[PDB]
Order: structure tokens, then C-alpha cells, then sequence
């Protein structure tokens, strides 16, 4: 039980694939395991992550000419981080990935944000005041330079992550390769469907990081509303037997959205990928669709007088200053 969508590449790609994020290590590799057990087919990773080594691992022993699951049944996805936006470090940090992850090719390339920061082995370069120091490489050449993977053989698909469609259209004006794929927050609050429907315009297909709302992400603590715990979640998960988070998979699912569900929980593992054998009709797709809020969570902290405010809005290649 797991469904796909066709990319512009004629690549198969699951419309469920597992999660990374925070996956530490000596935790995401036994969950790697398990979850190819129980069908996962898609892998989502990355090397700030830092996780890929203990990843590659898992892979080693599971997938292989050998093992229980053939590579090439594999859908494997990885990003670049914004330290190695500049052309010449894209295919080093490309290879050391696949070094990591002990791959001949990935299937999906991922530009991690659109804005970039200061070269060097520094996944986080900060200066004195601890603020980032960035970089001023613009995507779109570093693009070109991730362009010349896919000729390499070295990268099925390129992709971006945290793109806003004006910028989503900016790598269109240039491509040689054209965008499969597009990664951003993605969730009944923030149901990006102006986004979504931008990139059924350009071609691109759209994955749904933190769909179950992070739970908690690696930054929070509001103190209500809760995406699980929702009535109507609640409501449909009793209705149809599930859990809140199939519910909110299911969703996604349903409306062709791919979504990468992370958990290194063996109970949910199997669940997060269960959500093929039922449907929502059209009203409860509606009452769920009225979730929508216009708001993310996925954003910075660097507290200022008692205040949350993002941390990179200042960047010029920011993409969060436009409505979408
Ligand atoms: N491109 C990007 O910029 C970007 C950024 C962030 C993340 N991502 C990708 O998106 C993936 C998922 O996003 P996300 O991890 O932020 O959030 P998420 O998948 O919405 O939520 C993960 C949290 O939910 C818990 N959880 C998992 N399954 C559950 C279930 N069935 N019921 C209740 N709780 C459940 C997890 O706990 P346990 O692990 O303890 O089960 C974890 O604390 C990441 O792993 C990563 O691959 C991409």
C-alpha cells in the first residue's frame, strides 16, 4: 500500500516516503530498516541532517543486488545545504552526500533554501555577536552548477526546497533542467494551495515536510492550537479508525500531495504509510481544508527583547516575504 506520483522525468515517485529530520544517529538506521520492511520505497534525507553516514548503513545492508529490496526500487532524496551554494563546492557536497549515504546516484537533489551562507566546513557560520554570516551566491547559479550533476548521471532529479513561486519561476527562466520537485512546510494550517497550484502550473510536484505539524519541531512552544487534537482530526480519526496523524497524511495523500512523515517510533512507522485503504468524501476533505491558516512553523528563533522573530528575513534571497 503505497501510491505515487509521475514526475516530468517519468521517474515514480511514492506519495509517502520517510522523514530524517532529527533522526539522530544510532536511531534513524534502525527505523531505516524497518520502515523498507514495511514498504517505505522513499527515503527523505539531508546533510545538515547530520545522519547520512548512519543512513548509509542501513541502506548497505537492505538495499542492494543482494538484499531484500533492489536499488533501483529505492527513491532516494538529499539537499544541498546553503554553506555549498557556490558552483565549484555544489558537486563536492553532492558527492560527499553520496559518499555518506554509500549511493551511485541519488534520485532527487533538493537545493535546501534559496539563500546561501559562508563557504567552509561550518554547517552554521556564526561571528562574534553569534549572528549568521551569510553569503551572497545567487540560486540561480548555483543551480547551473546543480544542473551539471544531472549530466554527470550522478542525479535522477533536481528540485528546490523553500522556494517561493516568484523564485520558483526565476530557475524556470534559466533551467536547462528543469525543477521536479517542490519541498516546502506543508499541513492543514499551511495548506499552501496557491503554492500547489503554482507548481501544477510549472510542472512541479510538491512534497509536504513536517505534514503532522513537527509535533514539535526542533524550535517551539506556543501553547494552543494543536494540529493533532483538532476536533475535526479527532473526529475523522475515530470515524475511520486511525490515528490524528494518518488523518492528516491521508489528507495529503488525497489530494496527490507527497508527504515524508519522519519518526524513528516503531508503532507509527507502519501507520504514517497506512493511509492508502481509506478515503475522505468531498465534505470532510472541505472541513479540512478550513483548517487553513496561512501559518508555519518551520521558522527561526534568535530571540529579540522577549521576541521571536525569523533570523534570515533579512537575507535578500529570503522567501518568506511574499505571500507565497
Ligand atoms: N526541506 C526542508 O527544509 C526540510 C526541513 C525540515 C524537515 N524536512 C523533512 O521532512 C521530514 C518530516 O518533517 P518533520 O520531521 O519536521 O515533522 P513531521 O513529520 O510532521 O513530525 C515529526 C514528529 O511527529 C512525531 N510522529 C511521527 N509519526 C507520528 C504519528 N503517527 N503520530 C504522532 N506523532 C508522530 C515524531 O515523533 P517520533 O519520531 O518520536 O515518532 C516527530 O516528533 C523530515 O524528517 C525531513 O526529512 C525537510
Amino acid at each position: 500500500a503505497a501510491s505515487c506520483v509521475l514526475l516530468h522525468t517519468g521517474q515514480k515517485m511514492p506519495l509517502i516516503g520517510l522523514g530524517t529530520w532529527k533522526s539522530e544517529p544510532g536511531q534513524v538506521k534502525a527505523a531505516i530498516k524497518y520502515a523498507l520492511t514495511v514498504g517505505y520505497r522513499h527515503i527523505d534525507c539531508a546533510a545538515i541532517f547530520g545522519n547520512e553516514l548512519e543512513i548509509g548503513e542501513a541502506l548497505q545492508e537492505t538495499v542492494g543486488p543482494g538484499k531484500a529490496v533492489p536499488r533501483e526500487e529505492l527513491f532516494v532524496t538529499s539537499k544541498l545545504w546553503n554553506t555549498k551554494h557556490h558552483p565549484e563546492d555544489v558537486e563536492p557536497a553532492l558527492r560527499k552526500t553520496l559518499a555518506d549515504l554509500q549511493l551511485e546516484y541519488l534520485d532527487l537533489y533538493l537545493m535546501h533554501w534559496p539563500y546561501a551562507f559562508e563557504r567552509g566546513d561550518n554547517p552554521f557560520p556564526k561571528n562574534a555577536d553569534g549572528t549568521i554570516r551569510y553569503d551572497a551566491t545567487h540560486y540561480k547559479d548555483t543551480w547551473k552548477a546543480l544542473e551539471a550533476l544531472v549530466a554527470k548521471g550522478l542525479v535522477r532529479a533536481l528540485g528546490l526546497s523553500n522556494f517561493s513561486s516568484r523564485q520558483i519561476d526565476d530557475v524556470l527562466s534559466v533551467a536547462s533542467v528543469r525543477p521536479a520537485v517542490l519541498q516546502v512546510e506543508c499541513h492543514p494550517y499551511l495548506a499552501q494551495n496557491e503554492l500547489i497550484a503554482h507548481c501544477q502550473a510549472r510542472g512541479l510536484e510538491v512534497t509536504a515536510y513536517s505534514p503532522l505539524g513537527s509535533s514539535d519541531r526542533a524550535w517551539r512552544d506556543p501553547n494552543e492550537p494543536v494540529l493533532l487534537e483538532e476536533p475535526v482530526v479527532q473526529a475523522l480519526a475515530e470515524k475511520y479508525n486511525r490515528s490524528p496523524a494518518q488523518i492528516l497524511l491521508r489528507w495529503q495523500v488525497q489530494r496527490k500531495v507527497i508527504c515524508i512523515p519522519k519518526s524513528v517510533t516503531p508503532s507509527r512507522i507502519p501507520q504514517n504509510i497506512q493511509v492508502f485503504d481509506f478515503t475522505f468524501s468531498p465534505e470532510e476533505m472541505k472541513q479540512l481544508d478550513a483548517l487553513n491558516k496561512n501559518l508555519r512553523f518551520i521558522v527561526p528563533m534568535l530571540t529579540v527583547d522577549g521576541k521571536r522573530v525569523p533570523r534570515d528575513a533579512g537575507h535578500p534571497l529570503y522567501p518568506f516575504n511574499d505571500p507565497y
